[PDB]
């Protein structure tokens, strides 16, 4: 039984950590435009199709070995998808594209219990992104555990609104409230990231890339043992929920200051302790391509009371410290670039605890 | 300039490759028991001073025919060394013998910018190895190339450890973990395969057949234009570098699995990615008389994206394929059993590229 996990915070036994080897830029579609920060799509104009900068992809591959020799020192087992080159340009019936990453198995990959889920995705570029983690899940599936993969969507042109406002407008704010995003609801498409785990209560978010369709499907196919529940934010482009309402613990969570919940009474009443950390100080010249700077409340619970951190990001770990929880600081200041922290590039397999309700 | 060649990866431009005509078995003194795995003693010992099998040379000698007009075809210039009669029995006067052969230009010859160097070598058998190849060296010689012979050992009783536990112990890992092998310290010996090239930075082992002084040597010759790094695996038994840590592009290497690097961290903090090949299928009947299976990784790169592989060694093909790598396939089971694959067949005279820093 070598799959068991039911939430983010249980003693981490096992995990699976993305790469960084032979990234692309991916291709300046709709859906990528809608996520990409205007000071960047001259960069993504100009590369899309070619791979990231090598000479910043080699310090990121460092920085994700030392991440990888930590968690090992910590007593957890390290799994690595293979390496694969994503420059391969593929054509569906619907589609051609090349494309992007295994940087982030949190993007593609979520564990309920003994179950491994394999996320459908939304964009173009990461339609066969599933390929890098199979040799890892064909080997949890001999050893015992559940395997299932949600519907791949077509991903044909109905499933993009071809005409969102991502020009700048922010009124995507008006859409977002609206529930309206860049995709449509053709078909059910989702990026695992935007499920945030709490044992028995799921907590999902409709975002550019995670349909209502997708989260019916979801909450359809786990029902009754699990309830997956649906809370919004203020925020013009989400794209999951993990640098936006970070799970730490039992009743207690990380609210990004600048994405407040709409649904925050709901927490409050069921007396669990929001805590919103400090801004982060990361350089506004450093590249960041794929995210925003709140990648330093992605952080990764190695159980309760150790938390890994951003080594840059001194505020959030004197906020931690202060809290009675140990941080294991690392640096990975050029991975961030790639879109992620440690909850990004990490997919928690086996974490020691029992299936419980947190919610009361 | 015929000659210029600064890694094991840029665009081959002209190469030479080995013949297994007249090849002998070596005569079976100290150094070539420490090489010999059990099962070929007695070979050893009834053949020695003799011819390999013939019929085995003829197919050999098919295989590598086949390999040139592949590379031709591939536009690589390629040059042959000489055919010699290796049975004729030389005195020096310090000992006697019979020859070996010219398959292994790798062995032998070893190419830095525009300069050739020929290794001093370390076997008895292979003391005048380089009578082959001195049409070619003139040749480049005259067209403005450098050209440097090593100093070549007496090879006298002093050379070699005669009391090494040659007929198995093992413990060879223990003085191995020394830095201890068959040969001694008495004067500078290696054969030019224990060094791999990757531009600035040169990698070197200390092995059965290169010693410290031979690695001293070549340190202070090429200084201080490159540097020469000393490397250790887990191997009771080395001889040459490139069935074990072979560099096939920049900052990309292939890390036999058997054979781990103590020294893997400078490479992981580097950001290089470390790839670790799967295992051989070659049949275990098959004569492998002068090294392991692994001859499987032993390929060598017509440039970053091309590589010439076995073409009976599926499951590494599928490897390169998947990370993007064109596979050129061509058999050459028969030649394997000399010693060597496709880069030990081969020296790389001239290869499109600068002299760069790849470990920043
Ligand atoms: C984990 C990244 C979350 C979000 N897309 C952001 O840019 O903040
Ligand atoms: C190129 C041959 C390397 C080594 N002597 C082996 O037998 O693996």
């Amino acid at each position: 039984c070598p799959v068991s996990s039911y939430n983010e915070w249980d003693p981490l036994e096992e995990v699976i950590v993305g790469r960084a080897e032979n990234a692309c830029v991916p291709p300046f579609t709709i859906e990528v435009k809608a996520n990409t920060y205007e000071k960047y799509w001259p960069f993504y104009q100009k590369q899309g199709g070619h791979y990231f900068p090598k000479d910043h992809l080699k310090k990121a591959v460092a920085e994700i070995e030392e991440m990888c020799n930590i968690l090992k020192t910590e007593g957890v087992t390290v799994r690595r998808p293979d390496p694969i080159d994503w420059s391969l340009k593929y054509k569906t019936p619907d589609f051609e594209s090349t494309g992007l990453y295994s940087a982030m198995p949190r993007d593609i990959l979520i564990v309920v219990g003994n179950e491994i889920i394999e996320a459908p995705m939304a964009w173009r570029s990461r339609f066969f992104e599933y390929r890098a983690y199979r040799s890892i899940i064909k080997d949890y599936f001999h050893r015992g555990a559940k395997w299932t993969t949600a519907p791949k969507p077509t991903m044909a042109d109905e499933l993009y609104n071809q005409d969102y406002p991502i020009h700048s407008v922010e009124d995507r704010h008006k859409l977002a409230a609206q529930g309206k995003f860049v995709t449509t609801e053709f078909e059910p498409c989702f990026d695992a990231a935007d499920f945030i785990r709490a044992g028995r209560d799921i907590f999902a978010q409709r975002s550019q890339v995670t349909n209502y369709l997708g989260i019916e499907w979801m909450r359809r196919h786990l029902a009754p043992d699990y309830r997956v529940h649906i809370i919004s934010f203020k925020d013009p482009n989400p794209m999951h929920i993990d640098a936006t309402f970070n799970i730490i613990g039992p009743g207690i969570v990380l609210s990004n200051p600048d994405r407040p919940c709409h649904q925050i009474d709901l927490f409050k009443k069921a007396g669990w302790t929001i805590i919103t950390p400090p801004t982060p100080i990361i350089p506004d010249d450093h590249p960041l391509w794929m995210s925003s700077k709140w990648l330093s409340m992605n952080v990764l619970m190695l159980d309760e009371k150790r938390v890994m951190v951003d080594a840059n990001e001194v505020p959030i770990q004197k906020m931690f410290e202060k809290l009675g929880i140990t941080t294991i600081k690392v640096n990975i200041r050029n991975a961030n670039s790639l879109g992620g922290g440690f909850h990004c590039w990490t997919c928690d397999v086996r974490r020691r605890g029992t299936l419980q309700s947190y919610l009361d």
